[PDB]
């Protein structure tokens, strides 16, 4: 579990979204794993707006933050799970590091801010839905 929270929305993973989320959706992208809803009271969080290829992610399964070195945003195949049919989510960054599936919602940050949220794991691999793209979270 987790979320971002900018401004007036939350950004969480889709698969994990609420009712509450869904009444008060602004956005959302299947393929990306992504929904933002609105918020009544003001966001904690700021958004990395760089290319940065490293940071750190918090890691709930091991209550341990790990630094990690992660691919470019691109177009990943996923295999079937209980929330997706298997097909190719947009918008991934693929890193070494542990990843089990309670680890979704875990912040990705760099020195800029936050650059995502995990979305994907297993076999030793982490993947971080990339947020860095969407510069309306900003107004
Ligand atoms: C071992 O599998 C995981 C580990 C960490 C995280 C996730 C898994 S998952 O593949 O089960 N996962 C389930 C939730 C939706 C996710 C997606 N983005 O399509 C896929
Ligand atoms: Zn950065």
């Amino acid at each position: 579990s987790g979320a971002i929270y900018v401004g007036n929305y939350r950004v969480v993973n889709r698969h994990l979204a609420t009712h509450n989320d869904w009444a008060n959706l602004v956005w959302e992208d299947s393929s990306r794993d992504l929904l933002v809803s609105s918020t009544t009271a003001q966001g904690c969080d700021t958004i990395a707006r760089c290319d940065c290829q490293t940071g750190v992610y918090y890691c709930s399964s091991r209550r341990k933050h790990y630094p990690v070195s992660f691919s470019k945003p691109s177009l990943i195949f996923v295999e079937a799970s209980e929330y997706y049919p298997a097909r190719y989510q947009s918008h991934l960054m693929l890193a070494v590091g542990h990843s089990e599936p309670g680890d979704c919602g875990g912040i990705l940050r760099c020195q800029h801010g936050v650059v995502g949220i995990v979305s994907t794991g297993g076999n030793g691999l982490v993947g971080f839905a990339d947020v860095r793209d969407l510069l309306w979270l900003d107004e």
